[PDB]
C-alpha cells in the first residue's frame, strides 16, 4: 500500500543507527506498509559522509518496505510531505553549557525545524521529539507551527515508561508483558513521576503485590529515574538502542493503537490533571484512530501531586527560558 | 512455545548491540518463538560492565519474547543446552598483527568455543560464525566439535550477499525485494565471488538487462568485495548494523525456510563444485525443515571457476595455518 514518508532527524547518530533499520524492517508502522525515509543531519561533511555510510548499510539489509531513502541538510527538503517526523537531532550540553546554554541552542534548532515541518510536512503529520530537551523542544516545535494541530507536537516518554515497566516486572517476578496501567507523568527527566498506582498483572494490584512504598519512593522511582546514567555508568555511552525501541513503541502505539491498554506520551496539556495548556506532558493515554486520547479521573494523592509538581515547574521553567525565542 | 535458547558472542560489540534487540523482538526465530539469551563477552571487568549496561537496555525495551537472558565469562557455561549459537566475538588483528598473528589468536579462540558447544550445547545445536575470519573460525570450531555433525557449522556469506542484492537493484532501478537466484561464492573476504549469471527479477535475466560484462567484472564485484571498507570510510566504524541484519538473515533462513528462493551459506563442502570436503564454503543453498540444500548442475565458466579459483585457494592458506593449532 501506499508508503508513508518518514523524515528522521540525526540519523547519523547514535539513536538512529538503532532506530533507522527497524523502521525500514516494518517495525514502526506495520509490515504491510512501505517507507520513505527521508534522512537529515547536519550540512558538515563529516555528518553527511556518515549519513551517507549509514544509507550505504540501509540498502545492504535488503528490506522489501523500504519504497526510497534521501539524505538532506535542510529541513526545508528533509521535511516535504512527512506523514511522521521523529526529530532526534539536538545539540549536546557541551563543555560549559550551562542549562541556559542548552535551551537556547536547541529553541533555535526547533524553531527552524517547527516553522519546515509547519510549512512543507503533511496537513496533518505525527511528530515526535526524541532528542533533549524533549518535551521543551516538542514545544517549541508546537509553537513554531501554527498552521498544524498541537496535538500532533508530541515528546518520547516512552523510555521512562518501559524502563518503569521493566523495574516492576523484576520485582515482582513477574513478565513485563503482563504489566497493565503503568504510566509516567511529567518531564522526560529523572524529574519524572513513574505512577505504579494503577498497575495490574493478570487483574491483580502490582503495588499491594510489592505491599511496600519505600520500595516505591526509594528503589523504584529512583532507579527508574537514573536508569539512563546507570546505562552510561556500564556501557560508557548512552542508551541509544533502548531509545530507539521507544520511539519505535511511541509512534507504532500512536498509529496502529494500544487497544485498550494504557501508554505515556508527552502531548500538549488540554488543562487535564491541573497541567497548563500547551505544556507538552507525560500523561496516560490510550490510543485509537491515529490519536491519543488523556485517562481521566485518575486519583492524584498528596505523594502524587506532589511529585507532578515537581517535574511540571522544572517544565515551567524550561519554557520561561525559550519563551525569548518564539518571538 | 518453548523458548530457544540462543547463545550469543561478543555480546558487548557492535554488531551485537544492533543484533540482540532484534533476536529478542522475535526477527530470527518468529514472533510466536520465544527465546533465552545466554551472553558470552571476555571475562574482563571493563567487557562484562558493557554487557551488563546492554542487558540493562534489553530489558528497557520490554520484549515479550525474551522468556530470559543471562551474562556469561565462560564459554561453557554460555553454551549450555544452546538450540543456535551466534559466534560474532572474534580478536581483532591489531597493529603488528600479521595474518599468521590473527588466525593463530583466533584459531585458539575457536577451538575452545568449538570444545564447549561440543560439550554443553544441544546436540543438534545450529551454530553460525560471524567473528572472523568467518569460514576459517567456523571451520575450527567445526573440527573441534566431533560429536556434532559438521553440517551444522556454518558460516555468514550473507553480507555479501545482501550487498550484491543491493548493488543489482541499484543497477537494474528493481526492487531488491525480487532479485531472484543471486549467490555468493567462497570466502567471506573481497576475494569473495557474487555470481549474478543465474538472477532474475520477474523470469528476467539480471545478466542481460545490464547487458554488460565490464560492468560485472569491473564494478559489481569489487563495489561489493570492498564494501565493507567503503563502510569505514563514510562511517568511520565497520558495518555493524548490516551485519546484524545478515545474520537474522541467516537464521532465519536456515530455520524458518527460503520456500525454494536461493541465497548463500558458508558451510562445509561436501565436495560439490569440485570443492573440497570440510572446507567452509559459500554455496547457492535452499532451505527447509530447519536444513540447507546446495544447488547443482550450475554451470561454472572459465571466468567462474577462476575466482572460485582464487577464493578457494585463500581459504586452503587459512587452514594450512590453523591445522597446528587442531592437534
Ligand atoms: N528521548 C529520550 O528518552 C532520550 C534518551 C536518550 C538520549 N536522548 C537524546 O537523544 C538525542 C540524540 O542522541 P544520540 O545519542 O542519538 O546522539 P548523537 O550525537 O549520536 O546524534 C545526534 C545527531 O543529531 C545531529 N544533529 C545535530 N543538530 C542537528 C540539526 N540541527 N538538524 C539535524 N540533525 C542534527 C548530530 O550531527 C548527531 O549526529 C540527544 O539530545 C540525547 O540526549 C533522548
Ligand atoms: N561476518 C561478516 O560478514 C562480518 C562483517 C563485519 C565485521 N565482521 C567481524 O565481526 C566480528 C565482531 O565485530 P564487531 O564490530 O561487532 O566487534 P567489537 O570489537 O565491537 O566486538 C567484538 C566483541 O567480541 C568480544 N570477544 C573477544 N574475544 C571473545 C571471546 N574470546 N569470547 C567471547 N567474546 C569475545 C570482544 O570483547 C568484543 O566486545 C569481528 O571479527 C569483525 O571483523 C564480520
Ligand atoms: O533516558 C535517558 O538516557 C536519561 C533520562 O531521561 C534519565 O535517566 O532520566
Ligand atoms: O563485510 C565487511 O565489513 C568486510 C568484507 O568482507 C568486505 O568488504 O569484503
Amino acid at each position: 500500500k501506499t508508503p508513508m514518508r518518514v523524515a528522521v532527524t540525526g540519523a547519523a547518530g547514535q539513536i538512529c543507527y538503532s532506530l533507522l533499520f527497524r523502521i525500514a524492517n516494518g517495525d514502526m508502522l506495520g509490515k504491510d506498509q512501505p517507507v520513505i525515509l527521508q534522512l537529515l543531519e547536519i550540512p558538515n561533511e563529516k555528518a553527511q559522509k556518515a549519513l551517507q555510510g549509514v544509507m550505504m548499510e540501509i540498502d545492504d539489509c535488503a528490506f522489501p518496505l523500504l519504497a526510497g531513502m534521501t539524505a538532506h541538510a535542510d529541513p526545508m527538503t528533509a521535511f516535504k510531505d512527512a506523514d511522521v517526523a521523529l526529530l532526534v537531532g539536538a545539540r549536546p550540553r557541551g563543555p560549559g553549557m550551562e542549562r541556559k546554554d542548552l535551551l537556547e541552542a536547541n529553541a533555535q534548532i526547533f524553531t527552524v525545524q517547527g516553522k519546515a515541518i509547519d510549512a512543507v510536512a503533511s496537513r496533518n503529520i505525527k511528530v515526535l521529539v526524541v532528542g533533549n530537551p524533549a518535551n521543551t523542544n516538542a514545544y517549541i516545535a508546537m509553537k513554531s507551527a501554527p498552521s498544524l494541530p498541537a496535538k500532533n507536537f508530541t515528546a518520547m516518554l516512552r523510555l521512562d515508561h518501559n524502563r518503569a515497566l521493566s523495574q516492576i516486572a523484576a520485582k515482582t517476578g513477574k513478565p513485563v508483558s503482563s504489566i497493565e496501567k503503568l504510566f509516567v507523568w511529567g518531564n522526560h527527566s529523572p524529574t519524572m513521576y513513574a505512577d505504579y498506582r494503577y498497575a495490574q498483572i493478570d487483574g491483580a494490584s502490582v503495588k499491594d503485590m510489592i505491599n511496600d512504598d519505600a520500595w516505591n519512593r526509594d528503589t523504584f522511582l529512583p532507579t527508574v529515574g537514573k536508569r539512563g546514567a546507570a546505562i552510561i555508568d556500564a556501557r560508557g555511552v548512552s542508551s541509544a538502542a533502548s531509545a530507539a525501541n521507544a520511539a519505535i513503541d511511541h509512534i507504532h502505539d500512536w498509529v496502529l493503537g494500544t487497544a485498550g491498554k494504557w501508554t505515556t506520551m508527552g502531548i500538549p496539556s488540554d488543562g487535564s490533571y491541573g497541567i497548563p495548556e500547551g505544556v507538552i506532558f507525560g500523561f496516560p493515554v490510550t490510543t485509537e484512530n491515529g490519536e491519543y486520547k488523556i485517562v481521566q479521573g485518575l486519583s492524584i494523592d498528596a505523594f502524587s501531586q506532589e511529585r507532578i509538581n515537581v517535574t511540571l515547574n522544572e517544565l515551567l521553567e524550561e519554557q520561561n527560558g525559550v519563551q525569548h525565542l518564539l518571538g
